């Protein structure tokens, strides 16, 4: 039921269950040009049931929206969607 990150054709695909449906949904991101803020906006656009979304470091520090997805994906992070927190573990890719 978690959030997964899987590279397909060289790009990260992030799959998540959103609050309003059981059908999981996947988001493909461009690491070098998309930011954290872009991903969060896509989540909100996909599900109007989302009131709150944010990404945190494993230590619980909020990640800036302008941070590139490539930088975020170098390590674990937390994704908060409404009242649920997901621990996300991306595969270690160089930089
Ligand atoms: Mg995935
Ligand atoms: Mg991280």
């Amino acid at each position: 039921d978690d959030v997964t990150v899987v590279y397909q054709n060289g790009l990260p695909v992030i799959s998540v269950r959103l609050p309003s449906r059981r059908e999981r949904c996947q988001f493909t991101l461009k690491p070098i040009s998309d930011s954290v803020g872009v991903f969060l906006r896509q989540l909100q656009e996909e599900d109007r049931g989302i009131d709150r979304v944010a990404i945190y470091s494993p230590d619980g520090v909020r990640v800036a929206a302008s941070t590139g997805m490539d930088l975020l994906l170098m390590d674990d992070f937390k994704l908060v969607i409404n009242d649920l927190t997901y621990h996300v573990r991306p595969p270690k890719r160089d930089l």
